[PDB]
């Protein structure tokens, strides 16, 4: 199944934050309407924040997260959770190797803001 | 129901990260086995990452998040999600006012790390 | 925070199914647009399905679950989960007593159907 | 990533319930410790409960859901969500064709019971 693709309400600000947990340098690309809108890159085995940003979901509301390590695409896992019918989290884990901890880059998208 | 309380794997490092979205200054306390282990604070209506820290869940694994504004406790919402039977997120929203957006402080706990 | 309230896409069919795990008879009311659209009732300590039905979310998409036992509303917990950006679960637990297992009536709403 | 595999607490009763939404007859097999413990089959495009049963997670706690149509495995998606640190849902969707609604068989596992 496709992973890392989310439909947000149109024209809505959202936060995107990435953490790293791997020996490999993580490159996280955030697409809005199929065009790159943010890119973060960093290396940590201690959950360091490698980027955070606020983006707008635009007319389509389509947001996609991609993760790669030295050009090799990571396998993704994802889901969306909504609390009290208001607060949204779109969550992504990724695997760059063999251990299947799926934390090598972790990406959190949250909305609404403000 | 009780919210903002999570049983983590014992003795395990986790990330805890807080975001602010309110005119009120947020204070987030993170308790491990009923003792304050981290405190974050700030004021943003644009999702500022007011704190991020790596903690150990300790012998019992009990982690609790509390949020206050002006010394008054915010109302909390929470859940835990697990992806591919291994990647964990404990999620908290909080409300300091009347609009019920529940984003006034948002807290994300993630494990495993490394 | 309010629990058991979900905004579905408008005019969309959804499944609603209730399970019982309590000494007490559970009555589950499913509201669409703030009117009771279905009622289930039964008693089980073995997770019996006490009702299942397909409903339409109607023009507003507002769906609410309420649970009563022994003449008093049960305390509710809830969340919505979306898998692969397609498959939606709106989940409700409820507590009629003191043990806080929150399974006394469990309600699962799923969409889309077909 | 692997989907449809969950680790439950050992020796614990759980509910498993399957719904169908496809022109194809769904076969749902629920494995405990790698051996089939329940099986449900049926065709519906109206979310019929093609089966619901109480199982015990046994010594290993390992539960896996498999879905197929006339022997051909469906593609699975899954996640687990925990409410108020106690109430557990393990969720599975599946796709037997090309439209990616992932509702062709929907399986919900819930615990604790009683
Ligand atoms: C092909 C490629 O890039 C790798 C990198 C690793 C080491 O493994 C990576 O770093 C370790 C310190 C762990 O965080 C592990 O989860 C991660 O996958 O294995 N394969
Ligand atoms: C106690 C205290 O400081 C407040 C501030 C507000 C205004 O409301 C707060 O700020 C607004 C800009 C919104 O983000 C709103 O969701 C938030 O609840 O109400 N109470
Ligand atoms: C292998 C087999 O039997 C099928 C049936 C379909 C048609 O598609 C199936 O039925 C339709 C009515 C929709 O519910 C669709 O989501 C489902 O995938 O595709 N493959
Ligand atoms: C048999 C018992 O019945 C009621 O007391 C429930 O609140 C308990 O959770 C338990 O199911
Ligand atoms: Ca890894
Ligand atoms: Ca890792
Ligand atoms: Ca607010
Ligand atoms: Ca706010
Ligand atoms: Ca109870
Ligand atoms: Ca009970
Ligand atoms: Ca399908
Ligand atoms: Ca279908």
């Amino acid at each position: 199944a496709t992973q890392g693709v989310f439909t947000l309400p149109a024209n809505t600000r959202f936060g995107v934050t990435a953490f790293a947990n791997s020996s490999g340098t993580q490159t996280v690309n955030v697409l809005v309407n199929n065009e790159t809108a943010a890119t973060f890159s960093g290396q940590s085995t201690n959950n360091a924040v490698i980027g955070t940003q606020v983006l707008n979901s635009g007319s389509s509301g389509k947001v996609q997260v991609q993760v790669s390590v030295n050009g090799r695409p990571s396998d993704l896992v994802s889901a969306q959770v909504i609390l009290t019918n208001e607060l949204n989290f779109a969550l992504v884990g990724s695997e760059d190797g063999t251990d299947n901890d799926y934390n090598d880059a972790v990406v959190v998208i949250n909305w609404p803001l403000g």
